[PDB]
């Protein structure tokens, strides 16, 4: 028998992705693991005909299912409204699905000891997390001379304050207001704790506490009480901790570190993006790049490609994970991070797609050889995992 | 006998960075080029002793003779007042420089074919400039309620009220922020400047699709400033200006070979800041990095230093260069290109200081016998000056 994977909402896409993310289902999960699968096609050709309904319908199913695994889509611009014939430029299914969901972004480097690395010394990855919906800002021309003022007036109508932004005398310009709600900076804070326990990682949170003292100064003050308030107990029974740092002095210690820590900032095929929902239940996973449209188009005219799929198995790998972790299931927890070995002793033992061994031998000097083209490197997984899930019995 | 070289305005720096300077004029730019030197000694000791009027005076003379090349300085802190006894904690010298001059900061760094770089294909450098909020009005949200920005116009017409956002549960953080027209403009003609200058194209960065009113005035001034006046000396040097998206630009950027000014509205020893003024003839050039303290400590305690001179020498040559663009003077041209290529083809042919080798070799596998100490490389620098120089008398 197959492993009982349990409720997930799973989302196809386009291009070149479209292809791997069906070889990924074909040749590396379903073989092993049987889903209750919510699947939802987020092809630009679908998204057009179902006037992107689609899109909301696969938002609510991962409100509803707590996780959801998303193939890279197109976000049409001019040239894809010619080239499909679209009715609309329909907005980025990402930022829809965002929107509808909430919670905070975090991206993180998948790491093979033999490719290149921009700071060498990390060794271990390293989450970037930023809050998700600058966007929330009214901005404004400023026609001529004058003073643009901003006020706060408390509910009840006293306390009222009154702060002068800029006295323009000389002429014109643009002006804006920005506000940050304290359940934003929080959500922030929750999707960063859960996501360092998760881990079991660090956390260090960077702001500009300098320059935007009463700004930036409630990121810094909100992140230490609930930390205190609600996670020093549970950091310290993983040995971690948590510590807020200047933007200047982060990025030096950085350097200094061998990675393995979140980081949360105030302001390629091999890197995740997942979005955590405040509520700890919620996560949607998705590889942090594009439909990979040049070896689509090689695809499209019988050209042998060699597209790197790590990115977008960890998207079903994250998922997962969190799918075993909400539902207690041990054995789904072994196979999503059995695959993650698999993929990365796989490149490591020399094993790659072409992309990877140009990051070694440099693009002019990469022979045939020296890579596996799409498919190869699919079943070089597929055997790699036949043979790590037999050994585990 | 020395070229000419013109009126240029030099501010003397602290710790590293000066002991670096002077090596620089003593070896590399003084046995050969004759200067009407305008000379301020901006240490910390003297801009304390003449209660930081030395650069105030520095700033005049740049704005008066349009070229000047800075060492870094010493910005002052509680530790620095104490270390020092400063009367006061004098403001940074390049604020108090930018604050008399205006302009905008370009910074380029210097690439070398055997030093690892971000993206392989990027052979010409990359020119980043952004718009020079520190002035910004920021408070915090108590409880509910709103938070309006308004506009009252000096010409007595309607008050025009913005709702910001109304905090109907809880409190926040809020702000107000603001650009005049006068900076957008100049941030514009420094940068069609900076571009005719390098012969590149050049692209603006903005997020107008989400700052549609605020990112949109910087995109339409220098839409405007472009087409009425730089469009024709663009197109005869081959060149072009265009707005990108950050999104578009991030990528178009990745996928290609550098060689372009990128203008955004939002190792060390390797890059130079040069203040670009809107006039066009107005600049000041100096290293990206500080006084670089923790070699200068090691210097002091009498132990061997290996600090990069490449970004001073190149302030140096930026503003050699400039000065012979303003005079017509092909002999200083020439002579800032070679002390140039001299810099980049002596790491190329393996002689850098330790900062360089490890970038090749990674910081845990460097020797000694993988680069040269400070002395020991501007020694090489002067030595293959002198052989450029002399190979050159050939035309
Ligand atoms: N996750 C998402 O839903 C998402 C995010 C961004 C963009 N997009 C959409 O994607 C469409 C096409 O974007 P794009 O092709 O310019 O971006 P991209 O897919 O990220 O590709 C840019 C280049 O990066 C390399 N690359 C990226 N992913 C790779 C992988 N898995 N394996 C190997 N090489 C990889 C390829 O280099 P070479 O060309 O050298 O082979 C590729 O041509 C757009 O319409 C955009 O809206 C979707
Ligand atoms: N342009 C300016 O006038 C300017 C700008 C910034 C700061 N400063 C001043 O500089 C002083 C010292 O600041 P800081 O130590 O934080 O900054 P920094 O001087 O830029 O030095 C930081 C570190 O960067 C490396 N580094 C920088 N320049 C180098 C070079 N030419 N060659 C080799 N390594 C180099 C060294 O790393 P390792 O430790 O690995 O050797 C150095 O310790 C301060 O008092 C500050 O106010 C001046
Ligand atoms: C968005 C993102 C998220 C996570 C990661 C990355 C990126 C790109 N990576 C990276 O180099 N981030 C990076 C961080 C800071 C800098 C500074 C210090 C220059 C500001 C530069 C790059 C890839 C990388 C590789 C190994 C281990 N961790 C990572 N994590
Ligand atoms: C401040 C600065 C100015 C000029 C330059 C740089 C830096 C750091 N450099 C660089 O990597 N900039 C850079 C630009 C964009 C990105 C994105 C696309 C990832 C956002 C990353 C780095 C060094 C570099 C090397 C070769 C040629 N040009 C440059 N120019």
């Amino acid at each position: 028998k197959k492993i009982s994977g349990g409720s997930v909402v799973e989302m196809q896409g386009d291009e070149m992705t479209r292809i791997i993310w069906e070889l990924i289902k074909e040749k590396l999960i379903f073989p092993y693991v049987e889903l209750d699968l919510h699947s939802y096609d987020l092809g630009i050709e679908n998204r057009d005909a179902t006037n992107d309904q689609v899109t909301k319908d696969a938002a609510e199913a991962i409100k509803k299912h707590n996780v959801g695994v998303k193939c890279a889509t197109i976000t049409p611009d001019e040239k894809r409204v010619e080239e499909f014939k679209l009715k609309q430029m329909w907005k980025s299914p990402n930022g829809t699905i965002r929107n509808i969901l909430g919670g905070t972004v975090f991206r993180e480097a998948i790491i093979c000891k033999n490719i290149p690395r921009l700071v060498s010394g990390w060794v271990k990855p390293i989450i970037i997390g930023h809050h998700a919906y600058q966007y929330r800002a009214t901005d404004f021309v400023v026609p001529g001379p004058g003073k643009v003022e901003i006020t706060y007036t408390p509910s009840d109508g006293t306390q009222k304050v009154t702060y002068l932004v800029h006295n323009f005398e000389e002429g014109g310009g643009v002006a804006m207001g920005m506000y940050n709600q304290d359940k934003s900076i929080e959500d922030f804070a929750h999707s960063s704790f859960q996501m360092a326990l998760s881990k079991g990682w660090p956390l260090y949170l960077s702001t500009k506490n300098t320059i935007l003292k009463k700004y930036d100064g409630r990121f810094k003050d909100i992140f230490q009480e609930i930390y205190d308030k609600q996670y020093k107990s549970q950091f310290e029974a993983q040995k971690i901790w948590y510590e807020h740092r200047l933007i200047d002095d982060m990025v030096a210690q950085a350097m200094k570190s061998e990675g393995g820590f979140i980081w949360a900032c105030k302001n390629l095929g091999m890197m995740t993006s997942v979005l955590v929902c405040p509520d700890g239940k919620t996560v949607e996973a998705e590889a942090a790049h594009g439909t990979v449209t040049r070896h689509y188009r090689m695809y499209q005219k019988g050209q042998e490609t060699s597209t790197n799929p790590i990115a977008s198995i960890f998207a079903w790998t994250r998922g997962l994970a969190h799918r075993a972790k909400l539902d207690n299931n041990k054995e789904l927890a072994f196979f999503a991070n059995a695959l993650e070995e698999v993929s990365i002793e796989t490149i490591e033992a020399g094993f790659m797609t072409k992309d990877l061994a140009a990051c070694i031998k440099g693009l002019p000097n990469v022979q045939r050889s020296d890579y596996l083209n799409t498919f190869e490197f699919m079943d070089k997984l597929g055997e790699n995992l036949k043979i790590k899930l037999a050994q585990a019995k």
